[PDB]
């Protein structure tokens, strides 16, 4: 039996996130093990989806699915999409199998067995499949009148994995590979999380890396801040989703 | 067995709405049949409510009930109300039996057996019972300070039915009857849907009509756009719902 | 059997709130009785939470828990917190046991056996435990650009109880005790409700008191108005919840 | 303000039901008023459905809809069906618009403006539309082996209304009319509730009537007992719902 | 960053429970700390309720509230009741504030700061307040006919706490105090859990104690087995909850 | 616009299933297309899970995950498991990522791009990974006393796909391949569904095949019957999931 004294606010905050990080590591590694490293099934993104949905403000929705645009083009299948449903309609889909208008998307994340060159490249491919889609923006009626259309922001993209393959972790080889992957704005990976205890992002332009027990809390609060900086999705042009129909 | 090749984004969008249109047609026509054309019970609006709730952005709530104002006046029973709950309180009601402050209302729709003169007139009567109610508007605290009260918008009103009775569909006789019904701003019917495959609206001032497989997707996206143009409900004056109480 | 004629809108509004007031009185008094006036357990705040959650606009969340700040400091256990989750993250908690960032808080209420001097003082102590916590505010990206940080508002605090102990109700002795308790901005009690049928608030600076069947509807609409005047919580500085972590 | 002392268990039980009875009376009478006695819309059964769903054991499901049998025959639209979903499949319907296999049904109730001869006859017609449908019963695999098919029970049927029209309440004229209506096993009305404060049933063969504040609690506990006596629905013959399909 | 290899089934089972044990320890100890050892509020039982609800088979319901019998008698306020809702009605209550018929109860648990003599005695007092209530049992209609009434079983009772106060844990002093408390069948404590890592039960008549990382999984599986041995609650006599009403 | 007359019960039953079959075909084929025939992601089983969960009686639970036994052994990742939660505990998992005791399992289904030899073999491999796991069975307390342990039944296994690859559909080549796959009781595929419009099963020992619009309704009702014949899962031995723990 553990000797328990008292728990203070800082300690409880750390534990509330680190124990969830350990739970995610256990679940995602079970899935990686059972699927033989993603070769006999996809790593099960569901518990990651649940945790990020629980954390994120309710202005954000979180699910897996496919992104579509008003030109009829589709992304690849995306493991985790962070998107708007407060202002943007739902295309008569349901939880676990979304078909999302590109205008609604804030961020996308791919869940892979490990952070390595191969899987960074795959996650960047998924990102590009979303960022290549066309997005509309229209005027906005509000308390102060009608605002001009909001400029689109770059969609945030990342990778979530069980661990980091390089022996030195997220080190020089990692940053060189990330710099090379992110040599195309459609392919940029802004952030990533390994639930064994590492995270990175380029939100401040320079690559910032964290390791250890607080990786999840760092990843989530830093992502919160990046999302904050984006504002709300622009107003979808409803005309363009019906203009080719008879 | 059907020969299935591949499904593209445009095709999936069309099917996702047209198959729901067919499902609604089947359900609403069952209800029309069982009730002997609305004479032994009301056409069951519940599946329509579910579909429009699923489609609409989450800033909108959808339910059946009664609308009330700060003068104690009530509308008739309304089959489908699109309304705000993000800023406007709930009068201790529950799903399926709402008692809604008039300030919260964006739109109302009546579900009837068919689109014909009699049922257009009934749907216009229901609309007028809502539009006659009194609505308040107060100042709005926001990030930029306090905005002056927002001007009210006209509530949108429409009809949903199984089919269209005129042999020529939504044709010259229809537009003349709609023009005559909508000769009173309280009675105007802005839009309508027959799930057999027709829709209309006057959102662009002229009457625009669509028929066939895409009626539902047209109706929903055009309604989305009309709603977009309205902004958010004005801020309710909380004083007027308690000013006659001791 | 009661003779029932008809029900009008004003009458239904009054009943919809007064019958809920009677239900709350019955439940809270059962809890007060079973716990021997709070001495063998806390008065069960759950049904109060349900009613205020049902009434309040969906921009507000309602639950019990603990408030924490970016300095690691905690409030006492709070019976009812009205707070934001639309813009502010959730610290991986669940319903009934929240751990809430101080920036999210609009109001706090303590549930006690009765309104008397002792319990007013306890409710003021709980309020101060929340108001002493540190709150951040950052710039706000929005359709019109980026707004400067929003100034914090004073958190609203109150007391909910079964009845009022003074024989004269909320009278001269009450207002003197409330004036003395509220001689410290951190300890101010802005409002209160006794479900036997009394309420008070200082929203208009002078103390306004109501008694009888409409106490609940007065309390809720007046609180709605006070909340309205506050706007939305300022934007949390995400940096300060991770700045002490390695 | 009301003087509140203490609440004991018996008192809380009575209040928990009588206050809900008053709430239902208020809601159903609002609906009766707004619809002009059922002539401009159906009385809204939704709050009744919610209360009986809340009370009844979870082996029972409660909703509105249509009952269908394996011969393709349908009942009329039914305001409240008490039915099984634990052993009996759902025909891909949703809440508020059920399409229920006759084998699943325990009881049906019709909601009308008042208890009078006309509305008793209508409620009996609805009952007969359900009881005329064909029901199957097959062997039952269980811990002790396989049981022979269970014999069907008579479906329970009743009426729910706002009040009772006869000046003498549920008196001699009522019992004579109920005796005449229930002169056909398909048309029998086993029970009824007027939320103004009356109930009746023939569960003990003789007609038993209650009036006043405890009408709802009597109706619900007596119905519970009648349901108890029926056991679980027999096992549906899955073959008969697909035997006419190619 | 942690080195992660693979996760096997046994390892994942252990982690899935031990990490939840650590989470509960963190939460319950926060609550114990904030409330100053239960003296400024009750330890928050909500997260315990969530975990046991999640684990237990769906034949069991779990909540806090008060137990009542057909004689109008009430228990004290109970932190966690495991009870039936599949066969036994709900007395128009809601989650977090149940008013439960004694016939429905399988088990009760009290949440306290620590396992010590004082808190064992308090948990035994709570148990006795439930076990003293009167329970009915009636015949049971089922596929094989009608069974005679089922004999009542003893309600299971226990204690949940953060840790164990004795320096030697659940040792000789503990077993002597538990033996003395459990010298009255109404006061018997069958089991207990300290989330720091200890559990006990007398399910096999002798006291069996476990310590360490697997305390939660032991407690839950052993409780599952004890519950299994009880069968389903007997059939409530519906007559006795209405026999004193007019 | 379609000419709509009336809808009868048989017609509505057929449409309610066939339109859902068309919806599933559209969704699953979108997923097959976007994933390049399962090579760039798994076919999204989520909408299939939703439909079968909606249809099946509530004694059955439906989800994806991994099956585990009391020996610590795991199945492969399973796309759809039909299992018990009414009597069998949940191993602290959540929807979309279940970790299921083998004793709880009634059936398993694998979702693949098409019915062909390769994918039949893969679905049989998944089945065997579940059927190889160890299952316990203990005595059962019930109204009639204590029953001896229930004998285990063979788990049902199948395949769900978009279409059938053989030009002749489910013909001679299919039945020979199914006969060869099912030459090992652990590998037997009892049933399958192609949402383009074919289904098969061996529930009656001989292979029965259906094609066309009614494939889904046939598959679901025939599966219902097969499940019916199995009874309820045996009672899990709670001891064996904790016997290797210290
Ligand atoms: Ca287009
Ligand atoms: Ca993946
Ligand atoms: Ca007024
Ligand atoms: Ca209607
Ligand atoms: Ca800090
Ligand atoms: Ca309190
Ligand atoms: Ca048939
Ligand atoms: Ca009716
Ligand atoms: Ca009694
Ligand atoms: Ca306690
Ligand atoms: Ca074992
Ligand atoms: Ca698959």
């Amino acid at each position: 039996a553990k000797k328990l004294s008292r728990i203070n606010g800082r300690e409880f905050l750390k534990q509330s996130f680190n124990l969830q990080q350990q739970l995610l590591a256990s679940q995602l590694n079970l899935s990686r093990t059972i699927t033989h490293d993603g070769t006999m099934g996809e790593v099960n993104e569901s518990y990651f989806l649940s945790i990020i949905r629980q954390y994120l403000p309710e202005r954000y929705s979180v699910d897996r699915g496919v992104v579509v645009d008003s030109e009829g083009q589709t992304s690849d299948q995306i493991d985790a999409v962070i998107f708007d449903r407060h202002y943007t309609p739902t295309l008569l889909d349901q939880q676990g199998h979304r078909f999302i208008p590109a205008e609604a998307v804030y961020a996308v994340l791919e869940v892979k067995p490990t952070i390595n060159k191969t899987y960074l490249e795959y996650a960047a491919d998924k990102a590009a499949s979303v960022r290549k889609l066309y997005r509309t923006s229209t005027v906005i009626k509000n308390i102060y009148g009608t605002a001009k259309p909001v400029e689109h922001f770059p969609i945030v993209a990342g990778i979530v994995a069980i661990d980091v393959e390089w022996q030195d972790g997220l080190g020089k080889a990692f940053t060189e590979n990330l710099q090379a992957v992110s040599s195309d704005e459609n392919r940029k990976l802004d952030c990533g999380l390994a639930v064994s205890g590492a995270c990175f992002d380029s939100y401040d332009e320079e690559i910032k890396i964290r390791s250890g027990e607080n990786a999840l809390i760092f990843f989530l609060f830093r992502l919160l801040g990046k999302l904050q900086s984006l504002g709300t999705v622009p107003a979808i042009d409803w005309r363009v989703y019906i203009d080719s129909l008879e």
